[PDB]
């Protein structure tokens, strides 16, 4: 067990192993405070997140368990991974705080285009998405603030920020569709790619209604092939009661863009999620010919998500989280 040291920062206490030095607060964080730091053991600059009230309730405890399970599983260049996880607690009985460590990241996709850069950035997204989707994991919330980018133009998918979420959301989500397929994320990639090509948010709807209205103006109202798969009586009536609109030609909309990029957008931004191109198929699209390598686009180990359907007590999610802290094996050097 490492030797811990204790210090207060931004009016909250921090107890971390000695290896992490020069803690500098970077923000309040999503659900916990974050500091930059220097990892003396590896030489890496890192981010340490102290989760806030991680076992306050059953929802909080399951969410804490979920976050640790996800980060421990992700082992891929274009997906955020876990350098370390620790607690100052010496036993389950006194276990109350959880700290997560990963590589320090500077800019997100907003803070960073030529067509070569769009190719490379979207390629890395799809490569990380292929890995995530292969583990039966849906991101559901892809957007530029969730994508970290180096000056190297290297990119990682995150599930947090360092830009309304609705702008990149698949339409089936905003219709509160019961089931979702992995290509909700491909829709988001399409919106992101269009923005990198035009410099403008593709669908900057003010709300969900305005959002769907903007979407339909580009892709057209559902055809009969899609209408026959809509089970909601109300959703079907409203859709059909709209003035039908034709799917625009994307060449006209994305004028001057690389025609291969326009073609890929047409295969991504399809209403019928059954017809959207998958991440694996998109990596083989001719638009990525100079980056695509089928032998270096790996899939993930299977991810056991059975816990999502369980209703457990707080102390049980806490104990399961403790098991995952204890069993952690750091990445090698
Ligand atoms: C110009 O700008 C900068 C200049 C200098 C800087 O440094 C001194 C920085 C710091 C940049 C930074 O924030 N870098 C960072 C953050 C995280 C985060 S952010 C988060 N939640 N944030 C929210 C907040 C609100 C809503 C949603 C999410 N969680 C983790 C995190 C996740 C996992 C983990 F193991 C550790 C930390 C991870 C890695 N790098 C910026
Ligand atoms: C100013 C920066 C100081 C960094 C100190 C990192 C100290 C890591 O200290 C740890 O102490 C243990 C007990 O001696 C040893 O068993 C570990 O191998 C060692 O890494
Ligand atoms: C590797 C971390 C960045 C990519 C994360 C992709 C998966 C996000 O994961 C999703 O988060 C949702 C909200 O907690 C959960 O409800 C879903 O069950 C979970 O699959
Ligand atoms: C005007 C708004 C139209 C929204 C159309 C959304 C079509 C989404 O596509 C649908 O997604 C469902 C859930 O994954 C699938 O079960 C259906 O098979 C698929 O066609």
């Amino acid at each position: 067990r490492p030797t811990f040291y204790r210090q207060e920062l931004n009016k909250t206490i921090w107890e971390v192993p000695e290896r992490y030095q020069n803690l500098s607060p970077v923000g309040s964080g999503a659900y916990g405070s974050v500091c930059a730091a220097f990892d003396t053991k590896t030489g890496l600059r890192v981010a340490v997140k102290k989760l806030s009230r991680p076992f306050q309730s059953i929802i909080h405890a399951k969410r804490t368990y979920r976050e640790l399970r996800l980060l421990k599983h992700m082992k891929h260049e274009n997906v955020i991974g876990l350098l370390d996880v620790f607690t100052p607690a010496r036993s389950l009985e006194e276990f109350n705080d959880v700290y997560l460590v990963t590589h320090l990241m500077g800019a997100d996709l907003n803070n960073i285009l030529t067509d070569d850069h769009v190719q490379f950035l979207i390629y890395q997204i799809l490569r990380g998405l292929k890995y995530i989707h292969s583990a039966d994991i849906i991101h559901r919330d892809l957007k530029p603030s969730n994508l970290a980018v180096n000056e190297d133009c290297e990119l990682k998918i995150l599930d947090f920020g360092l830009v309304a979420t609705r702008w990149y959301r698949a339409p089936e989500i905003m219709l509160n569709w019961m089931h979702y397929n992995q290509t909700v994320d491909i829709w988001s990639v399409g919106c992101i790619m269009a923005e990198l090509l035009t410099g403008r948010t593709l669908f900057p709807g003010t709300d969900h209604i305005d959002q769907l209205k903007l979407i339909l103006r580009l892709v057209g109202t559902p055809g009969a092939e899609l209408l026959k798969k809509i089970s909601s009586e109300s959703a079907r009536n409203y859709i059909q009661s709209l003035t039908q609109m034709p799917k625009m030609n994307f060449a006209n909309v994305f004028i001057g863009a690389n025609p291969l990029a326009v073609d890929l957008l047409e295969k991504m931004l399809v209403l019928d999620s059954d017809k959207r191109i998958t991440a694996a198929q998109a990596l083989a699209h001719a638009y990525f010919a100079q980056y695509h390598d089928p032998d270096d686009e790996p899939v993930a180990d299977p991810y056991d998500q059975s816990f999502e359907s369980r209703d457990l007590l707080i102390d049980e999610w806490k104990s399961l989280t403790y098991d995952e802290v204890i069993s952690f094996v750091p990445p090698p050097l």
